[PDB]
């Protein structure tokens, strides 16, 4: 009910779901950009140099903390990539802790399909952990940086509101962001924000799929990472009974694919023809689990209208992957997602803002009785 972190609250922006970012200063005098909060990477990068997508850019000659690593850093996402420079330098987060530490800080001097126009964002943050920075786990992420040098609690929670704002709460966790219960699950290992996910329904209907085929290689729990991706196989299933559950109105092959968009008179769009979907996710207790359920208002995401006109277009937000679920920002909308590190679990609740309508709404519940949830994992 209280708030003791209300200035942190509603300290994130988006630019129509291309991306939620938060304030980050850096060096002296001040130099202030939005950055990207993306728990699906390790490094913390600003663009440093003039770009056609950036209003603005970090200048190291104008801070005189800067001090160059002499050391050059590349880093490869799924989605574009970028190289730059690695240095340190004093960083501030004016709407999250009231603290400043020095960092280890990537200058991103040249990009390839990194930056989005008109996203309003001018770097990234990487929350993930050390075992995946780059160029190795010698280079420490920001997080530990901040855990490290201050008495800021080892964890942040994230309310990605979607359509765009939300809040990054750093150093705990706000209350007036959810509603319910929060439920957790096991961190697997520290590396990505690895989960084990050990069934999926569709409309109350189990997908019937070998748990291991969820979680083959990896789930993780990504903030930078646009969709609900799975693997080739669990893809393929989840889309026949997505459509089998949706059959009052047919759609193109290409649509189910992300290929074709499909657009709805201004507020005629028939929620209640697409099912919901649930992952349960193993639970802080033996053989106990618990359910996220989101709606189809979380995964048919709104496409930058053509401008202001009446017809609503969606893109089906769920795709495959080759490299395990990613639990990206269709997941994250409709939850208070908290990453408690120093208790190697992530937890999860409705969240105050997420999407839904008079009918149905986002949902977390529990337990459930699992067995041999261990084995689901990928070894
Ligand atoms: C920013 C934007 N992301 C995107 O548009 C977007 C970004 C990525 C992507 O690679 N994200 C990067 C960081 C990263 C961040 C910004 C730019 C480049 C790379 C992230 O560290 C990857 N984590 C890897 C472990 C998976 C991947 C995809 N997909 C493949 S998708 C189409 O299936 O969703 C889309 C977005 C939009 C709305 C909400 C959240 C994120």
């Amino acid at each position: 009910r209280r708030g003791s972190f209300v200035e942190m609250v509603d300290n994130l922006r988006g630019k129509s779901g291309q991306g939620y970012y938060v304030e980050m200063t850096v060096g002296s005098p001040p130099q202030t950009l939005n950055i990207l909060v993306d728990t699906g990477s390790s490094n913390f990068a600003v663009g440093a140099a003039p770009h056609p997508f950036l209003h603005r850019y970090y200048q190291r000659q104008l801070s005189s903390t800067y001090r160059d690593l002499r050391k050059g850093v590349y880093v490869p996402y799924t989605q574009g990539a970028w190289a730059g420079e690695l240095g340190t330098d004093l960083v501030s987060i004016p709407h999250g802790p009231n603290v400043t530490v020095r960092a280890n800080i990537a200058a991103i001097t040249e990009s390839d399909k990194f930056f989005i126009n008109g996203s309003n964002w001018e770097g990234i943050l990487g929350l993930a952990y050390a075992e995946i920075a780059r160029p190795d786990d010698s280079l420490e992420p920001f997080f530990d940086s901040l855990v490290k040098q201050t008495h800021v609690p080892n964890l942040f929670s994230l309310q990605l509101c979607g359509a765009v704002g939300g809040s990054m709460i750093i150093g705990g966790i706000d209350h007036s962001l959810y509603t319910g219960s929060l439920w957790y699950t096991p961190i697997r290992r520290e590396w990505y924000y690895e989960v084990i996910i050990v069934r999926v329904e569709i409309n109350g209907q189990d997908l019937k799929m070998d748990c291991k085929e969820y979680n083959y290689d990896k789930s993780i729990v990504d903030s930078g990472t646009t969709n609900l991706r799975l693997p080739k196989k669990v893809f393929e299933a989840a889309v026949k009974s997505i459509k089998a559950a949706s059959s009052t109105e047919k759609f193109p092959d290409g649509f189910w694919l992300g290929e074709q968009l499909v657009c709805w008179q201004a507020g005629t769009t028939p929620w209640n023809i697409f099912p919901v979907i649930s992952l349960y996710l193993m639970g802080e207790v033996t053989n106990q689990s618990f359910r996220i359920t989101i709606l189809p208002q979380q995964y048919l995401r709104p496409v930058e209208d053509v401008a202001t006109s009446q017809d609503d277009c969606y893109k089906f937000a769920i795709s495959q992957s080759s490299t395990g679920t990613v639990m990206g920002a269709v997941i994250m909308e409709g939850f208070y997602v908290v990453f408690d590190r120093a208790r190697k679990r992530i937890g999860f609740a409705v969240s105050a803002c997420h999407v839904h309508d008079e009918f149905r709404t986002a949902a977390v519940e529990g337990p459930f009785v699992t067995l041999d949830m261990e084995d689901c994992g990928y070894n």
